[PDB]
């Protein structure tokens, strides 16, 4: 995966709501800046319960959104990053509908998991009880094949239904996912709730031997198209340097968390701790399409024994410091959960969580460029942008105060901002000096500073980072010193918003 900025969005929220658009917006505004781009799920359709992951035929793009060809031109100037959903499909599928005509005589019956699937022999208490769980209640719903009912398995809605990613159906409709993305020239693949896409009795069916060994098997798979992939999963922080260790890359969940406790408290040793233990086959983020994760730093959900990064109390208060820094608005789009600990996500825009500070927020985005990983850019979090209580209320679901549609106008008005420009002018700067292709290194005091430094050929580059000198939603003070040397020879930045750095 090449070492550049990225970017992230939906295509129909970026410009005037097509592929097209969303390409002509990419390479006008943010040629130099973002090289590539993670497109959300554009297949059919893409406005559904789930905004693109609730697709009833993945193969195809939603015709109102464009076609493969718009994916297949962006391709010639942007590497593109897309999903692909292996846990499980629509029950609306033509391939589900025939198994409840059907039943037993169904082409694609082998295709779908059912209780039976994977517990022929009766099972315990024991084995549905430790089966994990992102969603409450059993992993089963109602189905009736024929006309015998059913209990199919199903990882997150009953409107969809997991497939057996072991039969030779479910293979051969994974495979024909990925053929469409190689046609078009897909540069990555990040898969969609792989974490579940293996099960077998006994096991918890979330990230067991059989899942690294499907893994492997999509890897293999996809290298020979192509196709590099990538693995989403939320879970406690030791659970992560496991799984990263035995995959290509993964997320960064952590990071983004991390970054608002120090930029609250101004504590660095547990930046400091993470960035010496995590996984460095990494993408960084701080704002996603979906909630910000406190699960990652972040007390084990099944033992709570097992402590994170940050104590339970830090925890707590890092959810309730969201909720005072944008004054009750995350608290409208974060559904209660009586206590913070049980808490999955907190549905508010990056920006708004820090209380909307830009001195804060370009240093997120300088932390996060800094530490080992490709990164991504929301591109909410591109433009800086505030929490949307209006959509919000419309919709009434949580996760769109993050999600705001910006036409062409709006993008080219919040460009003009300083912010935002030096936000640009950073990612450039990530992407144009070749320091970043060497070595890292780091160094801290205690808890006031970390320094964190690249080194390449014919760079090299240092960034200090101090939230303790600037403490308060509404403090003005940089909080992140850049010193680096280029051909102009040794240079300096004490202000990355009035003063963004540039490369020779
Ligand atoms: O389709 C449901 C969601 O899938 C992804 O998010 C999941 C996350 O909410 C949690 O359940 O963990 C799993 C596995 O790590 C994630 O896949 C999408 O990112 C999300 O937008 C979907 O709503």
């Amino acid at each position: 995966m090449k070492n550049k900025v990225q970017l992230i969005t939906y295509a129909d929220r970026l410009g005037d709501g097509t592929i097209k658009s969303m390409t002509d917006i990419l390479r006008t505004r943010f040629d130099g800046v973002y090289d590539g781009v993670h497109i959300l799920p554009f297949f059919t359709p893409f406005d559904g319960a789930d905004a693109g992951f609730d697709p009833i035929d993945h193969t195809k793009v939603d015709e109102r959104l464009g076609s493969w060809d718009d994916v297949a031109e962006l391709s010639k100037t942007h590497n593109i990053m897309v999903d692909a959903i292996v846990n499980h499909m629509s029950w609306e599928s033509k391939q589900f509908q025939d198994v409840l005509a059907k039943g037993e005589e169904s082409e694609y019956y082998p295709m779908f998991l059912t209780m039976s699937s994977v517990f022929p022999n009766g099972a315990t208490e024991e084995d549905l009880a430790g089966i994990y769980r992102p969603r409450p209640g059993l992993p089963f719903t109602h189905y009736k094949f024929a006309g015998k009912t059913r209990l199919v398995w199903v990882s997150f809605t009953p409107q969809q239904v997991d497939i057996d990613t072991d039969s030779d159906k479910g293979w051969e409709y994974l495979m024909s996912i990925f053929d469409q993305m190689a046609a078009s020239h897909v540069s990555y693949i990040r898969l969609n709730a792989v974490g579940y896409g293996a099960k077998e009795a006994g096991t918890s069916c979330f990230m067991t031997p059989k899942t690294f060994k499907l893994i492997s098997r999509l890897r293999e798979e996809g290298v020979k198209r192509g196709l590099e992939i990538l693995i989403e999963v939320h879970s406690y922080y030791k659970k992560q340097v496991e799984i990263a260790s035995k995959v290509d890359r993964v997320y960064d969940f952590a990071l983004p968390p991390l970054l608002l406790h120090a930029l609250s408290t101004g504590h660095v040793e547990p930046v400091a701790h993470w960035t010496d233990i995590r996984p460095n086959n990494a993408v960084t983020v701080l704002d996603t399409h979906d909630g910000i994760g406190v699960i990652d730093i972040g007390s084990d959900q099944l033992d709570r024994s097992l402590k994170g990064l940050v104590p339970d109390e830090d925890v707590d208060n890092l959810v309730n410091t969201i909720h005072a820094n944008t004054h009750g608005e995350s608290q409208a789009a974060t559904g209660a959960a009586a206590s913070n600990l049980d808490l999955y996500f907190v549905n508010s825009t990056y920006y708004s969580a820090l209380g909307c500070n830009d001195q804060h927020y370009i240093a997120a985005r300088a932390v996060q460029f800094f530490l080992p990983g490709v990164p991504q850019v929301y591109y909410v979090g591109a433009l800086a942008g505030k929490n949307d209580m209006e959509l919000l209320r419309k919709t009434n679901n949580g996760r769109d105060i993050n999600r705001h549609y910006y036409s062409t106008a709006e993008i080219d008005e919040n460009l003009k901002r300083p912010v935002v420009k030096a936000l640009n002018a950073l990612a450039k700067f990530r992407n144009e000096l070749d320091a970043f292709d060497g070595t890292f290194s780091y160094t801290t005091d205690d808890d006031t500073s970390i320094s964190f430094t690249w080194r390449g050929e014919t760079s090299q580059a240092t960034l200090t980072f101090e939230p303790k000198r600037g403490l308060g939603v509404d403090n003005t003070t940089p909080v992140a010193m850049l010193e680096w040397e280029d051909s102009a020879g040794d240079h300096r930045s004490d202000d990355l918003i009035a003063n963004p750095p540039v490369v020779a």
